[PDB]
């Protein structure tokens, strides 16, 4: 059974964990916590990761790091990243704007004074989701008609704002229907109820928004 | 001739512009400026980019966006992103820590009070470059022995700190020799002197560090 490390936090281990349940890989999970930043620290340089970090992926064959890198290569195992250079480019281009989001926000989800930086950024939040949904146009999923790794990227970001921007999450139609579809899919849906799902937090205890223990 | 859009700024168009000169693609350049955020704004939704942004790449075949996405697909044209899923994963994993840098800093390069956030982060700066160079181990280039797209990513970030952390840029041996090698390579080196090279700034006029007109 593979292995996905990270602390009990939706952090950036959600899409990657979701992507595994969707593609039912019997993986193991290496959870972390607050009582364990040090419990982790000392280990950060043992599992031997060319570029240590979290979430880390341990395989009998590969030892990768980087949420995305820990997804991309797990997509090749199922050859999902397309085939033709053209189309193979549209898959990454998306994860580009899939991190553009979480990144442009992640920096602001642990700092005390996020609020100030939060206050006016919502001016652009509809804008980003203006082209994000406009782009979602009318298709079933991000890249066409079949759930690809990038789709859970953009999903966990939405259900992420569903906790501090619902007023605007509803502001956009298409993207609204979206959230439900992923929540619809088979084991994904069942996962969203299983004994091994991470509900709260969604950013990490040590933070003001989306953070917290319970 | 292809096309790479961005304002006269090393921004995130340097590695991608460098990667093209290395692989001598006869590209065109769509420069932007301060007198042109609006000159750009109005155009942001015309060249038809599923997910508008900068730097944008215009081809007769593909219209991509995202510095990296604008690089990856331009690597497939030269099939450089490896071949075996295993090795093909090590290429992205790197660009992961190639953005980890510029990102963990980019957020801090335009804000007035970066200094405060700059002050103590340098505590980790050696750490990151501790495993960044340790990883660079003893090989010619990041991914083995041949300059891949990820190599200019990590190069422009170093020559980026060469302007506000030299004290520490020297702190690390390996990575130190590095900067010179890229500067060594053929047309890359010649590019670092050509009539079409971007010297200053390296982050964007509207900013305190690395920014500025002249
Ligand atoms: N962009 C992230 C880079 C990693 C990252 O910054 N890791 C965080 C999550 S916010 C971690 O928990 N850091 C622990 C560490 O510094 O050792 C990725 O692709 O994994
Ligand atoms: N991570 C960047 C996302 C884009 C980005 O944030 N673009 C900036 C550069 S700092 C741009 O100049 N923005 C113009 C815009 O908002 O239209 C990428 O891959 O291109």
């Amino acid at each position: 059974p593979a292995k996905l490390g990270y602390w009990k936090l939706r952090g950036l281990a959600q899409p990657v964990r979701l992507f595994l349940e969707y593609l039912g890989e019997e993986y193991e999970e290496h959870l972390y916590g607050r009582d364990d930043r040090e419990k982790w620290m000392s280990e950060k340089f043992n599992m031997g990761l060319d570029l240590p970090n979290l979430p880390y992926y341990i395989d009998d064959k590969c030892k990768l790091t980087q949420s995305v890198a820990i997804m991309r290569y797990i997509a090749d195992k199922h050859g999902m990243l397309g085939t033709t250079p053209e189309e193979r480019a549209r898959i990454s281009m998306i994860e580009g704007a899939a991190m553009d989001l979480r990144i442009g926000f992640g920096r602001v989800c642990y700092n005390p004074k996020f609020e100030e930086v939060k206050e006016e950024y919502v001016k652009e939040l509809p804008k980003t989701l203006k082209m994000w949904s406009d782009f979602l146009g009318d298709r079933h999923y991000l890249t066409g008609s079949s759930v690809s790794h990038v789709d859970f990227m953009l999903y966990e970001t939405l259900d992420s704002i569903r906790y501090l921007a619902p007023h605007c999450l509803d502001e956009f139609p298409k993207l609204k229907e979206f959230k439900s579809r992923i929540e619809a899919l088979p084991k994904i849906k069942a996962y969203m109820e299983s004994k091994r799902f991470i509900k709260w937090p969604l950013n990490g205890w040590a933070a003001s928004f989306g953070a917290g223990d319970a």
